[PDB]
């Protein structure tokens, strides 16, 4: 049950003027595409705080990638869901290497020890299995957001993203035609997508939703990866290829624009991006 919003004074939405004319702001299945200009964060904050929303954030930091946690967590404290309840879940092979970062009120961090795989591909792929921590998340958070750790927040990432299921437009492909997308193209893989299919190319480094929908997604991607392994095939972009297949066949209820996962060194700051909110930290692969 949702109580009434309080009185609020803000600019009237004008029906005969779009918030953004340069970009697509709603998918053909009526899911908002979240860009700056399209939302009033004060209305959204009221709606979500009145539900006492708790957001879980998962991040994996295996092997050398523990070095990214300090900046990731400190910048998450300045920009990710401030004002709301947040539970960080740090999955790592080295619990003693997790930095002690100071958290704001209503925010907590859990360290979850996992095994390290040798190949960076298996580390990245096995997050789907590891996420699908099932009973624990249902009890502790309302939404789960799953991200890469080699990143920093530079601007607001808030409750405008929350919805039953979302993916994020990959920053290298948002202007690309679908035949250029790097989907898995071999019909022998479960992740296969033909050249005449595909809405968007979603980034493996930032997806989320309600706990139920995220567990559906991660279970389905982990089962599809197991089928490929048993067939001796590994998708071209690993868990990202499987997430793309899943989101083609289960449309997300919101799509985040590339504001939400950007790489300034590789792609600069185009005018269609008013804000760069969560951005790659340069590293040597
Ligand atoms: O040795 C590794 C390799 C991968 N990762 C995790 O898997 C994510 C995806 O891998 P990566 O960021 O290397 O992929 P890229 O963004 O460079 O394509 C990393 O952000 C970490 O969260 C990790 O922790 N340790
Ligand atoms: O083609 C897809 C690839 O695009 C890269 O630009 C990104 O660094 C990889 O992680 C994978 O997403
Ligand atoms: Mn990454």
């Amino acid at each position: 049950f949702m109580v009434s919003l309080p009185r609020m004074v803000y600019p009237q939405p004008k029906v005969l003027t779009p918030c953004r004319k340069d970009v697509l702001v709603v998918t053909p299945w009526l899911a908002p595409i979240v860009w700056e200009g399209t939302f009033n964060i004060d209305i959204l904050n009221e709606q979500f705080r009145l539900q006492n929303t708790t957001i879980g954030l998962t991040v994996f930091a295996i092997k050398k990638y523990v070095a990214f946690l300090k900046l990731f967590l400190e910048t998450a404290e300045k920009h990710f869901m401030v004002g709301h309840r947040v539970h960080y879940y740090v999955f790592t092979d080295q619990p003693a290497a997790v930095p002690r970062v100071t958290l704001g009120t209503g925010r907590q961090l859990s360290v979850l020890e996992v095994r390290a795989y040798k190949r960076w591909q298996d580390v990245s792929m096995r997050r789907m299995e590891m996420i699908s921590c099932e009973r624990r998340f249902l009890s502790e958070v309302d939404y789960l957001v799953c991200v890469d750790v080699d990143m920093e927040f530079r601007d607001h990432v808030g409750v405008e993203i929350l919805t039953p299921l979302f993916g994020t437009l990959h920053p290298s492909f948002y202007g690309s035609s679908r035949e250029a997308f790097t989907y898995e193209r071999r019909p022998q893989s479960q992740a296969y997508i033909p050249k005449d299919e595909g809405d968007f190319y979603y980034m493996g480094g930032f997806f989320g939703g309600s706990v139920q929908e995220v567990q559906r997604l991660t279970r389905a991607c982990h089962q599809a990866m197991m089928v490929d392994q048993a067939n001796g095939i590994e998708a071209v972009w690993h868990d990202e290829s499987h997430l793309n297949k899943y989101l083609l066949r289960h449309k997300p209820t919101k799509v985040l624009s590339p504001e939400y996962l950007w790489d300034q060194q590789l792609l600069g700051w185009p005018a269609v991006l008013r804000k760069l909110r969560f951005t790659a930290v340069p590293k040597n692969h």
